[PDB]
RNA sequence: GCUCGCGAUGCGGAGGGCUCUGAUAGCUACG
RNA sequence: CGUAGCUAUCAGAGCCCCCCGCAUCGCGAGC
């Protein structure tokens, strides 16, 4: 019992509270320790578990780990152990994000502040980790509406805060992009570099870190946390509630006016679209013709971490797959909790959805039942928008540069068929997964993504 | 040693009561310490000296949400009435095994082979169910207090509330009608902080009602069982407890073979209980007929508190399940569907039963009452 | 007879904080 | 042999705080 031993251990501490933050279940009071001239912390709901998790913080750093909990181990990174020890990295990288959302909030006072999920992307340039950014910050768990979904693109189809993240990751990469090439001076501060395979490929050991509050919906979050001592089937988002169910192994494809009569809009899990982000990468068919994959380093949760299934959830369930163009892969990143991971708020969900990317200055909303912010327009983030940003790139890069010919882009959906490779991984993903007996992935009615600009 | 409604109705709630005194040292126990106490009593006759305390339990909370188990080791119900049918299954289980013994042990179970197929009751074995309140629900909610021969009736029976299914909610008061289309539960929803439901009281005794109180299980086994009496300790309001148990489903139509609207005694006692003071227990206790000694298990992790599963939860059960099956010569199964050995899958074995509770979730719907509300599909995706 | 909105008085499982009592456990102090 | 105190847990009676459909009455409107 961890203040027990830590004032059986030098038993003249005393402990200082800092700020207590939160109302009802969403409570947390902070805690603070002086034993041996270093400040530790945790945090916790009550006050005798952010006090047991700061003497817990004390004891790892002076002596040693507690009770090694087995499932609560964290896998590595096949390639790139480069940020020092997996749960100081987890750590800070929670840390930051949630320090960025307090920032974006009000020092969380916001009426946005209360959320069901956070989550965030954060990148790293050193072997040092002091040096570390918020590349983009989010909230929600939610979806659009049957009635909703656009054929302009101009909604978000899933506003769960992992997607939402990595839009906002997105939008980081074309600024990085226009940056390279809006001046020679310029590039020297860009997150790209002029590739020797063509195109563009980040400079070294730039890397980028995954945050969500909790477990992503489906495959990892399908366990017991009171009892771990498996078959990662392919889910669907539920429309209406939170929570996912199996992929039905046969049942028909969705089409744009069946939407409308009988059923309701069938979204992939967030499990499910992140094991996909670590085969085709986190940057999507249309930057892909710009840059190498880019793929994440790190999935760091905040609570609900459990080693064996989000191993599953992550890469391992298609480990079956063959055949990937070249640079694509199974990327196997790191996997970790948190020290003070966060509680469960039993309540139902907000209906909105907030996002920020380093760059902005405000944070922007959205209703995820209308996929539009809450007055009814569209948001930086959805289909309409992320393309403008991609035609303004294509418009400054000569016809050399790219990484696939696309001449004269007019539709969305035939400037994301040009993404040649992407579209080959994508298709030795879909068939890992089905040869797995997983199901097969549920793709939109692809009339939602035929749209030109104008 | 007689017969008349109120004479029973005061011997069940006698000696379930007793029966309970016996099991906690005088109600000395820290264990005695209840808000609600439930039993099973079975009577073989007319002789009131031949009742039998069958089970007893205690309990007013449900699982946390958090807790839920993937192998069946956790209870999700700890209203006591849930426990004692939970402990009523377990004696189902016993006389089972007691009429397959031998010829001579079988002379002494409660069950007889049937001549439609498999088991059934040998004639004149009764159970009644005991409730030391009104159970939760329709029942209880629109008069959660005692009842006084000043006190009209119902002055709004046709009232849309009144009827409706309704749930108990995590961390929520009272029980809620489920809501028009309410969307399905899941496993990852509930542990992400969506809010568990669980069907109230007077739903799950309406449902057993008509598919029985012994499950879809044991129904492989032997005829549906019904209780012949419904007995409340207090709160007793005659016109809710009759349309909470039975006649709000009275459209229900097309049942299997043998299944019934099933319409037990309801009653009162002479002497109602009395409120217990004390913050209540977030434990629940158990005992059937045959236990050396009663249970006790923290409602809201359903374990325990070493964290040891129940001699009442799903996998335990599904191993006295087992242990059966293994000794019922095929030609006495009620069915032949073979299905395999994981919990939901063998659930669906028991075909009819299957109908007749797609029958009342059908007859609620139609009523205007709303829709049953069912557990996450995973938490039965389980094998020993 | 109901249904909906607003108001009013009440009724019926969570989280958190401050006290009072009992039990265990480990560590001090003093005679 | 004691008393005193300090933490860590349990167990139990209090005081707040804060959440999360139903009854009774009134007003408006509708079926
Ligand atoms: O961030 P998400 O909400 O998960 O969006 C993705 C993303 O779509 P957009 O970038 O156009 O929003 C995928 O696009 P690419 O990765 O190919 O660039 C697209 O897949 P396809 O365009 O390859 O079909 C997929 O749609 P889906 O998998 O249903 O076809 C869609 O997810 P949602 O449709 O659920 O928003
Ligand atoms: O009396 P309870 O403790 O509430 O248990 C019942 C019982 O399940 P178990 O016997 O496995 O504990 C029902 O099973 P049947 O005997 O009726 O077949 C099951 O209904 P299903 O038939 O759908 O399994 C129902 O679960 P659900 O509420 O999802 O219908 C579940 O109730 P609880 O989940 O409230 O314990
Ligand atoms: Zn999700
Ligand atoms: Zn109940």
């Amino acid at each position: 019992n961890p203040v027990m031993i830590l004032n059986e251990l030098r038993p003249g501490l005393k402990y200082d509270f800092l700020s207590e933050s939160g109302e009802s279940h969403a409570k947390s009071f902070v805690m603070s320790v002086v034993v041996d001239g270093q400040f530790f912390e945790g945090s916790g709901r009550n006050k005798k578990l952010a006090k047991a998790r700061a003497a817990q913080s004390a004891l790892a750093a002076i002596f040693n780990l507690h009770l090694d909990q087995t499932p609560s181990r964290q896998p590595i990174p096949s390639e790139g152990l480069q940020l020092h020890l997996p749960q100081v990295l987890a750590d800070a990288v929670s840390r930051l994000v949630l320090g960025k959302f307090g920032d974006l909030t009000d020092n969380f006072s916001s009426p946005h502040a209360r959320r069901k999920v956070l989550a965030g992307v954060v990148m790293t340039t050193g072997t040092d980790v002091k040096d570390a950014k918020v590349i983009s910050v989010s909230t929600g768990t939610k979806c659009i509406n049957g009635e909703y979904m656009s054929d302009r693109g101009l909604a978000l189809n899933d506003c769960h805060a992992e997607i939402i993240s990595r839009r906002s990751l997105l939008r980081f990469l074309y600024t990085q992009l226009e940056l390279y090439l809006n001046n020679k001076d310029d590039q020297k501060r860009s997150i790209f570099q002029k590739s020797e395979r063509g195109g563009f490929r980040l400079k070294e050991n730039v890397q980028f870190h995954l945050y969500i509050s909790t477990s992503p919906c489906g495959d990892a979050r399908i366990f017991s946390p009171h009892e771990p001592i498996a078959r990662g089937q392919l889910r669907t988002k539920i429309e209406s509630g939170q929570g996912t169910i199996p992929v039905r192994s046969n049942a028909s494809i969705q089409t744009w006016d069946g939407v409308l009569q009988g059923e309701r809009l069938l979204t992939m899990s967030c499990s499910d679209k992140i094991a996909r982000w670590n085969v085709v990468g986190i940057q999507g068919s249309l930057l892909s013709i710009f840059v190498e994959p880019i793929y994440f380093s790190s999935i760091i949760l905040g609570s609900l971490y459990h080693g064996d299934h989000l191993s599953r959830a992550m890469y391992q369930r298609i480990s079956n797959i063959e055949d990937l163009p070249p640079l694509y892969t199974l990327n196997k990143p790191l996997l970790s909790g948190i020290s003070n991971a966060e509680a469960r708020q039993p309540g139902k969900a907000p209906n909105f959805s907030v996002n920020w990317t380093v760059g902005d200055s405000a944070i922007e909303v959205i209703n995820a039942t209308t996929g539009k912010d809450e007055l009814g327009r569209a948001s930086r983030l959805c289909k309409h928008a992320l393309y403008c940003r991609w035609m303004r790139v294509h418009g400054k890069v000569p016809s050399h540069l790219l990484r696939s010919k696309i001449t004269k882009p007019n539709v969305y959906h035939e400037s994301k068929l040009a993404a040649k490779e992407y579209q080959a991984a994508k298709a030795r993903l879909f068939t890992a997964f089905i040869k797995a007996g997983l199901g097969a992935w549920v793709e939109k009615p692809t009339e939602q993504d035929q749209f030109s600009l104008t």
